């Protein structure tokens, strides 16, 4: 159909129907009178599967032939998705998939459909890992991604009685065809036990042992014939056991640690189940990498061939499992043990929050990994010897840069950890890198100043343009061909178009068409009532204080408020979507969906309003919703007080998918502005400045309420039940906190960003211009492709060469 | 290389090890440089279960066509062993596949050794259930083998300081080709609860739920195209859940269900978790049997289209489960179900022993089957009722034949609920069949003389002889042709060759081969020293009181011990083994096998003794060890005290391959000894007449200590630390249990026992006559192939006619 996904041969079509009948037939043991459609899906995708393996092997052969250094990148979170279209996508089979199935009579857009998304993550952080290892596989990195294989991923989310309530994420119920089991690589990981002290070196004895199985996943680039490998440890019992059955049924107290990804957003909940976690992962993954590293002994050469990155802290014990190697089991002195080390890990910060940041108790790493402790103190007083040396007398900066935190109860700080033994520490925004050597991280920069660098974040455009927008990725190619598809910095050659009135005309149909699409969806599934014609305003992200989703219902109730006053005045009609999972344990989080719901209940239902204003929730958002709602939307909300967000990628994904920009200055939203031009985004409210300010001053939201007569109405309304009539204060704990202990300052940014959003309903009044500042958007979204970003993670702090060279054919 | 085991052909060949190929790259995604053995048996039974899926498709497809009755064999042990040679013999495929796999440069028996026995079961009454599929799938019955999918089977045995101990059984560490998920076909199954009574019928409500999930196995019939159906539950948590996570973790405790299988033979052990897997198998295949009926609404048909057979009272609990749904669900009168449920049922009995009855306290049933325990109640009181009417004025009978046991604890007696719901009871051999009539259930045979029959119990010939003892089966088609194997009853014409000094010296070096296999396999694994040319005087089965495991350790002492009296006289050189597992918490069983190791710590390092006498623990028996130490044994040990071996079956996978048997005219012994002529057989001790005589006037062991000599000089050997020096009285319980609370009579039949051995070791000296006896056994072994008793089954009981006849085709 579309040029983009590839030719549909008349052998390959031939090929592809004669082996989807045979996986039906022997795979799934089933007949064309009895197979379901996801009987159907499961012959597509071992189908598809199929053409991955021969990539898969000489890929691996040829790393282990040449030997290059390999990268290796942990994290406790791999937000991937769905697999099936990704993988048609970066194999150019999508056509001739599309074409094979047509003529066994089958609609492969509903076979897509599904799929269970593998939802191994909770947001920004999880899916960045997911859009890594895509980039990675793209530029020819030998790369590995390791974490753990939980069989329960991010909670599905529904909603009831306009509440969220949290069911079990069942993803492997069916089955997952992507993944290979290799029991034969399983390896022993300890827990609790005592440290020996023998005449040569500290023994870790009398501990109990949990077993990792790995668990790989292809990972292809696009087509380049590259196929990586991610790796997914899951814990098993070793068998060596009232007194029997009671023992066989208690394996499960083991097989736990793999269970469930723990929920939680930029929130660090100190749970002993969380730290087997992130020991299991990093205990299993070093001895694999060590295996590797021996197998084509001097660790000298050990930097040369390993490197390893921590996304964020939670794998931060690598560091001490590394030097526990080197010391304990290879008899490496000290010194010469650490400089390895130094050399080989890398620290990558997501955030400044402070209730994120990960503090454990000395207790619980003193029961749980002893000798990890004693070598986290040894690490921390040879380094504060260095600081102490750097700065003399200095005791208050000796006390700060502690990896032990003082206090009620001794805990380690894993971030100073991380740092201490990281040749290499990035923010992952240039605000927010500036923000670290500035304030949190300050004293450590000023020790060591070479170690701090940036890489903004970025997304894979297969994933979030190609696969998701194929409309928009046609008309593009049309244009400029298919080359930006690998290289998105020739999306600026669209910026010859912006007068050329057949693009703008096209660019406006495939968003006309995605809306239509969407619109559909929405009523197809869940029964809603949207209507295409308006503005499409979604906000989707975790639920989260600070992203301000309060912020953008104070907006919608002013609009309503607006309306009810003067409800024969025109007004550019609008569908706002909010969507996003809240914490199981964030309480106002989980008000601030019902709020929404709330809100809706009344807006969507008043006569007055009619279809110039509808608020929708979006339920379970997730991977496979996002590439659904994000084509679709013209208006993109990145609403967080600034110097909050990190960087933020969703921000990315609405740029490159023709909606205009509505936020602050904060993380990306910043580089955004500057590569399409200030007066090309609407941007509003405090800059990080401006919050430092106001917290000198002290904020006071009392001030705000009394000078803003619309915002006085909208807290009054929630206050006296006009949202919640069968239960008048049912929004007692958002008010109070808004007027009493608002930490983001929702009152403060209100003004500018209420005059921001008239601005935004002008310019939609005018389709031309808006589709022409569109354009200009996705023109310079160039720079936040994360194949940009893995290659100045490749060249920067990897010591590595990126490569666009296709492999030897498969 | 041998005829039985089908043809090689050109294209065959080729096509196994295209194909073999294709699963080595595609399915276990390996290249000829990295695989491993493991990687190589997984390639080939992917390879055979290939050429299973469309025999198995179109056999089910044809049961849905013509519509025959059903029959459902429930039981909670199916003990099957390996499953790879069994269906290359079954499919013809054998010859090809060997050299297939020798061309690929493997050696196929290699392969088979990988394979992890499907060991769900812990004895006679499981392996039953296995003979049983086999011999239904191959005379074409719709049959159907319902249980659970433990995933842990029974355990694996250890032998430590002469010790067992127990490890857990993983067998699905590393997949199963075999079988099928087919979560689509999920079902739920209620627990706890209570019965609320409505105007129109009794409500079983608040119910807790465990969804079972079934995994289907093929049964290949043995060449004639049928593949029949095991289907197997697998417990499931619904997924509508500090909070989150512990309810997550939470739901383990709903798939303990079929965590593990209780490893107790002929014992019961009244827990809650093991009543619940007892209704969760009958309550899933229950809802199954009636969606299925309801395809292709009168009940009065029912038993016209199916039939369900309980394996032993385990499932008793369908009875009231098809009453409960026949009057709660579809509204049926009390006495329409009952006759529907009547003719529906028939009950299997394979003990006598009182320690193994179920009798389940009705406050366990209370709490977790409410609705069940009001059924039995009314069951127990109409039936009652008519036993009142038929027995006026009896009333102990009444309180006899109760279903409701009463005394320190109201208990339910399943096997009395059997009967009354069953159209058909059943013993296992007709010595037991007639004791049920004469002794345990005298009552009820009074009351429904009609009920009472009997089914002597069979093995399959085909993994037994064929696939265990390739080389007797192969000298047997030579004269006969291999009609046999299906029709064992042709074994009879080898008594013609009784005298055929070419068969007598064939069937002898066939035993001779197998001794010498088996000795190799016993130093290759586990370093022993066995002597190939003494006699292989074996004893394989669970450890058991009844069973008299100790009677044949007395013998070993004493032959011991006459060889130290007279060391240079002559006796034939005996290797005696004995294997089997005991039950963890049977602290008598755990004794007498630390009694026969440190018997042979003893004996087999006496340097007098020599090679002339060897005792050796066969460790981990199980089924796939049964198949190589069966064809190797030159005698059998059967030596159960007269009335409690119900039937057993070791005895007849003996006398087919070749061993002479030593045992009492207990279980199917009886007619072993009449179908050969007793004077075939070495039959000894007591009768079961003998035995109630002894017990009339009171059992004494004193008695035969002081008449005894011998007996009296190994008591005092095992009371002073003779086999146990560093401890003394390590064997008091062993004594004190012989001497004062026997109820098995060991010292009873100790004499006779020792002669008649006397009588065997006299005939293997004649190598010539063991030989022709040998002959005479083999050849009139057919009246014990499981395709008789299956056909017997299925005219007498199912109401159904087996069938010879080659299915259209693959
Ligand atoms: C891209 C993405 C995120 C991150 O969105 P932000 O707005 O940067 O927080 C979160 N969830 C999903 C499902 C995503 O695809
Ligand atoms: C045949 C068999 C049994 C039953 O043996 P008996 O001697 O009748 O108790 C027990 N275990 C296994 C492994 C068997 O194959």
């Amino acid at each position: 159909q579309i040029s983009v996904r590839g030719l549909a041969g008349v052998e390959n079509v031939t090929e592809l129907k004669k082996n989807f009948n045979r996986h039906l037939h022997f795979t799934l043991v089933k007949d064309r009178n009895v197979a379901t459609p996801r009987d159907y899906y499961f012959a597509l995708a071992h189908t598809v599967r199929d053409h991955l393996v021969g990539r898969w092997i000489r890929t691996q052969q040829h790393y282990y032939e040449k030997d290059p250094k390999r990268i290796y990148y942990l994290s406790l979170e791999f937000y991937m998705g769905r697999t099936l279209q990704n993988t048609m996508v970066n194999l150019a089979l999508e056509n001739a998939c599309d074409e094979a199935t047509y003529q066994l009579g089958l609609d492969m857009e509903e076979l897509e459909e599904i799929e269970e998304d593998a939802g191994l993550g909770n947001g920004g952080l999880g899916r960045l890992a997911a859009c890594f290892l895509d980039s990675m596989a793209t530029l020819g990195l030998a790369a590995y991604g390791y974490g753990i294989r939980y069989e329960f991923g991010i909670f599905n989310q529904k909603i009831c009685g306009g509440w969220q309530m949290e069911e079990a994420d069942d993803w492997l119920r069916y089955g997952n065809p992507w993944e290979k089991a290799r029991p034969e690589f399983t390896l022993p990981v300890h827990f609790y036990g005592r440290v020996e002290h023998t005449s040569q070196g500290a023994k870790w004895v009398d501990t109990q042992v949990v077993l990792a199985m790995p668990y790989d996943t292809p990972v292809p680039g696009y087509r380049n014939n590259v196929v990586n490998t991610m790796r997914l440890w899951s814990a098993k019992a070793p068998n060596d056991l009232g007194g029997y059955i009671q023992a066989v049924l208690d394996r499960n107290l083991a097989e736990n640690i793999s269970r469930v990804l723990y929920p939680n957003d930029n929130f660090f909940e100190g749970k002993e189940l969380r730290l087997k976690q992130e020991y299991f992962v990093v205990a299993a993954t070093l001895q694999d990498i060590i295996r590797r590293f021996k197998s084509s002994t001097n660790f000298d050469a050990f930097p040369d061939k390993v490197a390893i990155q921590l996304n964020d802290t939670h794998p931060s014990l690598a560091i001490p499992e590394l030097m526990r190697v080197l010391v304990d089991l290879e008899r490496l002195d000290w010194d010469k043990a650490w400089e390895v080390t130094v050399k080989t890990c890398a620290y990558t910060n997501h955030t400044v929050i402070p209730e994120a940041l990960e503090r454990w108790p000395v207790h619980l790493l003193e029961t749980l990994l002893p000798r990890h402790l004693q070598i986290i103190y040894e690490i921390n007083q040879r380094f504060l010897n260095r600081v102490a040396a750097a700065f003399p007398g200095d005791v208050d900066r000796l006390r700060r840069m502690s990896l032990v935190e003082e206090g009620a109860v001794k805990r380690i700080n894993m971030a100073h950890l991380c740092i201490a033994g990281s040749h290499a520490v990035n923010g992952v925004a240039r605000i927010h890198s500036e923000i670290l050597k500035k304030t949190i991280f300050k004293d450590f920069y000023e020790l060591e100043p070479h170690k701090f660098q940036n890489k903004t974040n970025g997304i894979t455009p297969r994933r979030w343009l190609v696969l998701c927008n194929p409309g928009l990725a046609e008309i593009i190619a049309e244009r400029i061909g298919e080359e930006y598809i690998s290289d998105l910095d020739q999306l600026r050659k669209l910026l010859s178009y912006v007068d050329d009135e057949a693009f703008i005309r096209d660019v406006a149909k495939v968003k006309q068409e995605n809306k239509l699409k969407f619109a559909a969806y929405l009523e197809r599934e869940y029964k809603v009532h949207i209507n295409p014609n308006s503005l499409f305003d979604v906000q989707v992200k975790r639920i989260h204080e600070y992203k301000r989703q309060l912020l953008n219902c104070l907006h919608v109730i002013t609009l309503y408020n607006r309306i009810k006053k003067e409800p024969n005045k025109f007004v550019v009609p609008r569908t706002v979507m909010i969507g996003g999972k809240a914490a199981p344990g964030y309480h106002m989080a989980k008000m601030i969906i019902k709020l929404i719901t709330a809100i809706g209940d009344v807006v969507n239902h008043d006569p007055v309003v009619g279809d110039r204003l509808r608020v929708i929730f979006l339920e379970n958002y997730r991977v496979s919703l996002a590439e659904k709602v994000i084509p679709a939307a013209d208006l993109s909300e990145q609403i967080s007080t600034a110097g909050t967000e990190a960087s933020g990628t969703g921000n990315m994904k609405f740029m490159l998918n023709g909606a205009l920009t509505i936020g602050t200055m904060d993380g990306a939203n910043v580089e955004m502005a500057e590569e399409a031009g200030e007066e090309n985004f609407f941007i509003f409210g405090m800059r990080v400045e401006d919050v430092d300010r106001l917290d000198q001053r002290g904020y006071n939201a009392q001030e705000y309420y009394d000078r803003i007569p619309e915002l006085r109405q909208i807290i009054e309304q929630l206050s006296s039940g006009f949202f919640s009539p069968k239960q008048p204060d049912l929004f007692k704990d958002i008010v109070n906190m808004l007027m009493h202990h608002d930490r983001f300052k929702v009152f403060a940014d209100y003004e500018e960003y209420v005059k921001c959003q008239e601005r935004v309903s002008a310019l939609y009044k005018n389709p031309r211009e808006w589709t022409r500042m569109v354009i200009r958007n996705i023109a310079t979204s160039g720079k936040f492709s994360s194949d940009r970003t893995i290659a100045q993670y490749a060249r920067e702090i990897w010591g590595v060469e990126p490569s666009r060279q296709r492999l030897p054919a498969p």
